[PDB]
């Protein structure tokens, strides 16, 4: 059962006040002959159109929203709308474009997924709540067949041209006019009570509903990954590497030791309370401070509220030391903390757009993470840039510039001149950090926290 089999029977309900008549016994097989594609008996790696909610949620990164509003169905004009907010007419003959025939409108299409998809998929996964304009238009924009590579690298085709009867993945599908091979999803097949602003509503106020056809696809990526990331959670699925993943995951571990060893170093805290992953390890091995730890997964609806993970009565003790939230999202920190908190709005390949402000980030596993609030940082400060070594200045084993810097906090910076190891390694640490950041991470430390405190380490 690792596909939809067309046999799966397909519920016509919502597809009956564009199509009249619609028969209530239908299945995807049926459907898909209806919307005009021949599947021709073909066991060449394309089984169906419409795949499981399983097979959508190892292809998040694939999904687009789509909605088909009818302008005036043949002889009407019809709206396009995506969940890139792109709104396309097509003509039988938030941007919204003016009436075009569908030879043009197609380009476009394939011009808007590539750019969109071709860094986050090898395919285009189609998230619908489908009412029947947006089934009946895709005979008009899309190709089907067996499964293809690209005629200029060995990425799947999910690109036709007309014009040279060749196929292309989407990095090199300049000049194509048919999606090849797309995938769908009917988020209506999953039961829902009412229509899509309603359902949508209940968990989301970011997304309005300006009567658009990109404002439904866009409620309608939204609603699904509510569903399968927020309500529902899974751990275990494991995404591809699609980017700087293993360097930005492995810079977290550097700035997460080089922060908390210098947070200890500088006020000597007697005890630290390490909240968050149940998984998580002691971060700072060589440390003498009492480290004691609170299980909390990652919350993926709404940030844990401070007064839940700390009271109802453990060192109990919390005001006691410093406490550490790598990643652990809270509403209002303490004003004793180290934060490291993901900011939702970063523009990244690997952060999705996701559900009421919150952002969907996949690194390794999807991670749905709640809206980034200013106000959760109010008894805390942003943590600058620094590096600190209490390492021997020894270089062992890339050509020289002789490093000056305030932030170096080194034996060597004390003494008036960098050494070659502990620039190399500096150079190497700010690298990491500007790589953190870069992927949307922030930090925060408690307001008294003071690099000047770390010169006396070295006497
Ligand atoms: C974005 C992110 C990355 C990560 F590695 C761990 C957690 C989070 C945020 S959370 N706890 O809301 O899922
Ligand atoms: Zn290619
Ligand atoms: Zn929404
Ligand atoms: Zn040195």
């Amino acid at each position: 059962p690792t596909h939809l089999s067309v046999d799966t029977k397909f519920k016509t309900e919502g597809l009956c006040v564009d199509i009249p008549g619609i028969p209530k016994d239908m299945t995807y097989r049926r459907l898909i002959s209806m919307m005009g594609f021949k599947m021709n008996y073909q066991v060449n790696g394309y089984p169906n159109m419409f795949i499981t909610r399983e097979e959508a949620i190892r292809h998040v990164r694939a999904w687009i929203g789509f909605d088909v509003e009818g302008c005036h169905g043949t002889n009407l004009p019809l709206q396009l709308g995506f969940s890139t907010g792109v709104n396309l007419v097509a003509v039988p003959t938030p941007l919204m474009y003016k009436g075009l025939p569908w030879n043009v409108v197609r380009i476009k299409i394939v011009q808007m997924l590539s750019d969109t998809l071709k860094n986050l998929s090898d395919r285009v996964v189609f998230v619908l709540w489908a009412h029947g304009f947006e089934l009946t238009s895709m005979k008009y924009f899309v190709k089907i067949g067996p499964e293809r590579t690209c005629c200029l690298c060995d990425r799947r085709a999910t690109c036709f041209s007309t014009a040279s009867d060749t196929y292309a993945c989407w990095h090199h599908s300049i000049g194509f006019d048919y999606v090849y091979n797309p995938f769908m999803i009917d988020v209506q097949q999953w039961g829902f009570t009412g229509n899509l602003q309603s359902n949508h509503d209940l968990y989301c106020q970011v997304h309005g509903n300006a009567h658009v056809a990109s404002c439904d696809a866009i409620m309608t990526r939204c609603l699904a990954v509510h569903e399968c990331f927020v309500k529902r959670v899974d751990w275990t699925i494991e995404y591809p590497i699609i980017g700087d993943e293993l360097k930005i995951n492995a810079a977290c571990r550097k700035v997460q030791h080089m922060v908390v060893k210098a947070a200890l170093l500088a006020d000597k805290f007697p005890v630290l309370h390490d909240i968050g992953n149940p998984k998580a390890i002691k971060c700072v091995p060589q440390a003498d401070v009492e480290w004691k730890f609170y299980d909390a997964q990652p919350c993926s609806d709404k940030a844990y509220k401070i007064e839940e993970l700390f009271y109802s009565y453990h060192s109990d003790k919390f005001t006691d030391g410093v406490c550490l939230f790598w990643n652990c999202n809270v509403d209002r920190y303490p004003a004793n903390s180290i934060v490291c908190r993901f900011d939702t709005r970063v523009l990244s390949n690997l952060n999705l757009p996701g559900c009421d402000g919150g952002s969907l980030y996949v690194n390794k596993h999807a991670f749905h993470t709640p809206a980034f609030d200013k106000s959760a940082f109010v008894n805390l400060k942003q943590l600058p840039f620094f590096y600190y070594s209490d390492s021997p200045c020894e270089s062992h084993g890339i050509d020289y510039v002789p490093l000056k810097s305030a932030t170096c906090i080194t034996r060597c910076n004390l003494g008036g001149a960098v050494c070659r190891h502990h620039a190399n390694e500096y150079r190497l640490y700010l690298d990491a950090y500007n790589m953190m950041i870069s992927a949307g991470f922030s930090l925060w430390v408690y307001k008294q926290f003071d690099t000047y405190n770390l010169w006396n380490t070295f006497t």
